[PDB]
């Protein structure tokens, strides 16, 4: 596996210049400051890069670089994506069912991952808990390993990393180097880039490129890296750090007159001699059924943020419930009869702020494995909204339903509980797919900003019980219909104001000179000024619907128009 | 200035063993791997940490050390505390005022302030936004050379960094490090821990110390630092960093083996036969009208979260107008009369989350701040929230009661205009207040779902509107006189509803076998349960400014009972 690239002057303003070397089998790395094009070079020798303005040519083995190619490389991203939930063997279980094919057996399939983790020296850990520094059940070197070992259950040729030592100790740092190169001894190629290095861990390189600023200033072997500099009459300094001594070079102790010594070196007629040379999936139902089985073991991971809902859903049962035990078919009837009905529909407002960062705490997690050709964004995307659907948006409104009924009975059908429940689940569908489309790249004030404000305008004012809509003017009336808590209200209304008469033998109707001579839930439905055919009790449900599938694909495109590069 | 310390086994499960050293008045630096006593010893040489658990003798000079130390000490903090809205010199003024005392003249402060922006380098960018990369008007070394400036005005005889490189450019790092030399030649002694050094940076320090794991490795000179460790055994190898190489001597390539060679060695004699012969504000006004000027430059900096509050409380105003001009003295009358006092009342329910983070954001620099002796809890307490309550609590109500009225015409009084503007004003500052002292420290689904939760309980099921409060039975009716909008609206409701018919000759009153017929407000006040006196205007403000009072004394004891160490 050797990967080759020659003038690779990448412009996004002119970030590369040209640029050209060859990557050997071996521990490729690469060196430099941090705004140089030490993390962009790495990023055009993966994918991992927008490849309109390449304007190179990247090429392994001869041939050049296929569009296949990060799901046969890999890519050992920086900040540690992996899962601070699961535990090292179902990352890899998780990454061994999503990279290697479904025509092989689990059989060999769970000898794969037990060989990486008797190669990597996991075992000991290889059933606790990974952390993130959220919950502590291995450090951070062997959460570390569990990235690199993600990565390398596809039996790649030829791996990428991206600054494999940065935030760890030293000893963790030399320990994964040397766990790097004890890998790269099965012709493995492997290529970093590294910030800061020490003269420990500079023995260990097969090659060494060096970029500055964009100008590439040295691409050779390390045991000529030191002798490169002492050609250009620089000296090596007493007990002096080589690697930093790369860096108190470049940066003035101009780059214009040291980029050009490595055009004229012997280095680069050598590497362009042998560079003219070479110049001249798996099925859906898988991926969604993995996606929703990590979800679910994440959401067991930690379950703070949804027992603190079921928590709150029931104590909220409880009060409605009690506030409603006390509504009886009397005179002190229909005006809080339908405050009841106001608080059944609205009961999980609370809740849809609960589902605002769903695909936003694993974003970096979601662009990597898409990128590395793990799923599809529409499979990754039903896949997490199948998790969050069942234990956090249909559970709260069964428990609901079913702690409001038993501090009661009003209508003993079993078809009242099933067309409520349904109308809960969704409405509570519905605000919170609002709140993932709505909101989703915003603050800690300006999210519950935007959700207090579309629960005040959306929710108090248009959702009519406290102002008759039916009065104001049709300009400011349309808006009535972009509410959820109209709909469920309605729907609701509907269900419970069919055929009851409210006063058991006191009709008096006929009272034309006084007010409001009317008990009826039927003569109430046309006050409120809504539907009695069944029709208008399920275009409630239709309009949530349509709510829902507008919503849902806000958040789709969201996911799919997302600069994952 | 010497600072001094002998045998200080500080212990919280014993972080630090016994330790001393002569702190020399030069460009002294502690060393040591990041969870060794690295980052501890300096905080025990300075106050910065809890002086129970010392069990040591730290002294400046040969008499112990103040009380009064952190105030003539300078404790330059790791995390850039800096405010990243003001510009370099308002920086520096602000800490002139507060750090310099009020006996001297601005004239004199100023020529302070002017002398140190000379010294350090600023002038370039010495009227500049300084940035947190958040807005960026200067670099992160001149960043780091405000936040030396800050703690230089009090002219600190011993003057503390903490880690003055990490996070920077190598050539900012050699730059500030060489800052450092240049102002320690008129004998500011300077003591910083360094994460990391190079070979580079060596040169500079006139003493040194080193701590492995709460143990004292080495303490002295520079230039004799590699002598130590080649007179134990071990060999400095041909180009090899010294200062990385004290950290491949502590990481194993034990320790308990590698301490005592300190304790026998020449510098422990000499140091302990020096040690031995060793041991044998401002007005209240003034930290408030200075931490509130700080605060309102800094809310004009980022107005961003408070032009959002005027937009949105335009626009509801305008909404809520359109829907009220739509009533008149008429049939369709009191039961949407008393919506649209609600939404008067509950109109700020969205911008009490913007006063979750008020002393949450900067909190590391308010504990820094404090410790440092600038101002007291209650003044730093008290001169924020005069900064939050003008424009964002005050002028909103303003703004929402001239625009609510420029759309109306009611009750021509200019007085009824201000009781409501007050009432706006007493609801919003107390809802806001509830979400100081309730939610400060939580993230961002639980700061919305709690402030949605008694968004829900305490204002629309208890605040009684659509449900009758005199209703529910004795033992969940008593859950009323916590929701802070149902004082709001008694307060309006007992300042719309006093004295008007709203029934203009049709009276009807004395229909027995009918129901409701009744239309004036003094008999609507009675049926809401709520008094008529003009006590009973009054009783909910005083209501809630009880609730004022005790949220502020919730919110000011969560601050007083901070662990600042």
């Amino acid at each position: 596996a050797v990967l080759s690239f020659h003038n690779i002057c990448y412009r996004v303003k002119e970030i590369l210049s040209n640029i050209n070397g060859i990557m050997k089998p071996g521990l490729n790395a690469i060196l430099g400051p941090t705004g140089g094009g030490k993390s962009s070079l790495l990023d055009v020798l993966a994918a991992r890069k927008d490849p309109s303005g390449l304007s190179g040519d990247v090429l392994i083995n001869g041939a050049p670089r296929p569009a296949n190619f990060k799901c046969n490389s890999g890519y050992v991203v920086q900040d540690d994506v992996v899962m601070g939930t699961l535990t090292v063997r179902e990352n890899l279980q998780f990454s061994a069912a999503l990279r290697l094919a479904t025509t092989m057996t689990n059989h060999e399939k769970n000898e794969r991952i037990n060989r990486v983790i008797q190669e990597l020296g996991l075992d000991k850990v290889a059933d606790s808990k990974v952390g993130t520094q959220f919950i502590r059940g291995v450090s951070g070197g062997e959460r570390k390993r569990t990235s690199i070992g993600m990565e390398l259950i596809t039996d790649p040729s030829i791996l990428f990393l991206d600054e494999p030592t940065t935030g760890l100790d030293s000893s963790t740092a030399n320990a994964v180097l040397l766990l790097l190169k004890r890998m790269s001894k099965q012709g493995r190629t492997i290529i970093f880039s590294i910030h800061q290095p020490r003269y420990s861990i500079f023995k260990l390189f097969d090659s060494l490129t060096l970029l500055a600023s964009g100008r590439l200033m040295f691409h050779g072997p390390a045991q000529e890296a030191l002798g490169y500099f002492e050609s250009a009459g620089y000296h090596c300094e007493a007990y002096n750090n080589p690697a930093d001594f790369f860096l108190d070079i470049i940066n003035g102790d101009l780059i214009e007159k040291l980029a050009e010594i490595y055009v004229n070196s012997s280095f680069y007629k050598e590497t362009k001699a042998e560079l003219h040379q070479l110049s001249g999936t798996t099925s859906f139902c898988h991926q969604l059924r993995w996606v929703s089985k990590r979800s679910f073991k994440n959401l067991l991971g930690n379950p703070q943020a949804s027992i603190a809902q079921i928590i709150v859903t029931v104590v909220l049962g409880l009060v409605i419930g009690a506030i409603y035990f006390g509504l009886k078919n009397d005179s002190t009837g229909i005006q809080n009869r339908a405050g009841v009905l106001f608080f059944l529909t609205t009961n999980q407002c609370f809740s849809s702020v609960s589902a605002v960062e769903l695909f936003v705490v694993e974003k970096k997690l979601f662009i990597h494995e898409y990128i590395s050709g793990y799923y599809r964004v529409s499979s990754y995307f039903l896949g997490k909204l199948l998790s969050d659907l069942l234990p956090m948006r249909m559970l709260p409104s069964i428990i609901f339903t079913c702690i409001v009924y038993f501090m009661l009975g009003l209508k003993p059908k079993a078809d009242a509980f099933f067309v409520m429940m349904f109308t809960l689940m969704m409405v509570a569908y519905s605000a919170s797919s609002m709140a993932l489309a709505i909101a989703a790249g915003q603050s800690v004030v300006s999210v519950a900003t935007l959700l207090m404000t579309i629960c005040f305008v959306f929710m108090m004012i248009f959702s009519g019980l406290l102002v008759n809509l039916t009065t104001i003017a049709s300009w400011l009336s349309w808006l009535q219909y972009f509410s959820i808590p109209r709909y469920g209200f309605t729907a609701l209304q509907h269900n419970e104001f069919l055929g009851q008469n409210f006063c058991p033998g006191l009709n008096a109707t006929g009272n034309n000179p006084c007010n409001y001579a009317t008990c009826t839930g039927e003569e109430y439905l046309v006050k409120q000024g809504i539907d009695l055919s069944p029709w208008g009790l399920w275009k409630n449900h239709v309009a949530l619907a349509c709510m829902i599938v507008i919503f849902l694909t806000i958040a789709y495109l969201k996911l799919l128009f997302l600069k994952k590069y």
